[PDB]
């Protein structure tokens, strides 16, 4: 699983259920091109959203759902989505994960980049 | 000032000096349109990006070109910038506080909305 | 000021007001002496805790008592404090700036350290 | 595995290994016990500090030596530990994940709590 997404919610102490992440790499022409979605887990997880062969290098942006998360829940958030742009295997395949803290007005990100 | 940009470096505990923020508004074609843009003071803030009268509701992004910092410092960082995407209400007078903190495998923003 | 202390609120983005802040100093027989206290202000800052005369070399704490704060919220919250321990250094004029980000279940905090 | 840490690295976007963890109980008379301790693994993770059954009710310490950390890696942090105090199990018996998000001169924590 060379990209995978994990989110937390710091409001309630859990994981975020149910985020909807939706990945782009830019293209050629510099736009962004639509490369995998799915949601998180009951773990906050998101796993399978490619495969080590379809991971080429490349700019990617990983966009958190983070607004049509809090509004369920009641919550009126600052962001649209959390986005998260980076430049990926440009010295060789990782493993990337990419971890979300979630608040209404506030989130922190980071990567932990792992070389198999 | 509606919006106010203020950068922290979470490395050496110090404002972020001379991070270049770019801001657009989002146009009726989902295109990200021009808005305003600066450079971080020596206290890391960014002030007088617009004014009441132009900083209509709307989908704003504040893009924080956090690359060129951590390069200039001789690390190699995991984003190409930090953005900030978010919609201006009216509503709730009325000044935004886009706050970032940065390492260089990771951001945290938050934002102050206050009278 | 060579301390200050700023605690915003993650959930509400905003200052968070009226938080009881303690601060400690570490004394020779390692337990916590009382040094300075306050309360935030309506812009979420606490100034004027000490001067720099009395505010030499030693181990610090902050505590700040946000389980106080989110109760008064309507909120359980996790922690019963948060708690900030560092050593003041001479050397790196001077100042002290020790931020706090809320949220329930969280709390992050950065230093910074300017002249 | 009622207890369990979890920390990351923000300079290096890794997990943080070896790192210190001590546990505190505060006790009848108001001073704080000795209760578990440990060092995160190459996931960064501490896991088997102590068991359900002894694992009661009351206010606990969470003491992460963040600045024997950072030392190792030549650089001269801000903060001597990061601490994380909490009331546990006032409830009934929970599960607790506490995680953190170490830099120099910051850090980030958050709790996950699951009930079993
Ligand atoms: O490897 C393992 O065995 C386990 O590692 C965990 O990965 C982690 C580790 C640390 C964090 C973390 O620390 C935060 C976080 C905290 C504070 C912030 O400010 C931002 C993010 C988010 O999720 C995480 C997720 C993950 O939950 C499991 O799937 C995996 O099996
Ligand atoms: O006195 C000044 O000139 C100005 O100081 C600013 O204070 C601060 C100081 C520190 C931080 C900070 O560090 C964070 C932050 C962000 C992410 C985190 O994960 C943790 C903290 C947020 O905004 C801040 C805001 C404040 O916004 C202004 O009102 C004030 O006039």
């Amino acid at each position: 699983c060379p990209l995978m997404v994990k989110v937390l919610d710091a409001v309630r102490g859990s994981p975020a259920i149910n985020v909807a992440v939706h990945v782009f790499r830019k293209a050629a022409d510099d736009t962004w091109e639509p490369f995998a979605s799915g949601k998180t887990s009951e773990s906050g997880e998101l796993h399978g959203l490619t495969t080590e062969e379809e991971f080429v290098e490349g700019i990617y942006k990983v966009e958190i759902d983070t607004k049509s998360y809090w509004k369920a829940l009641g919550i009126s958030p600052f962001h649209e989505h959390a986005e998260v742009v980076f430049t990926a295997n440009d010295s060789g395949p990782r493993r990337y994960t990419i971890a979300a803290l979630l608040s209404p007005y506030s989130y922190s990100t980071t990567a932990v980049v792992t070389n198999p």
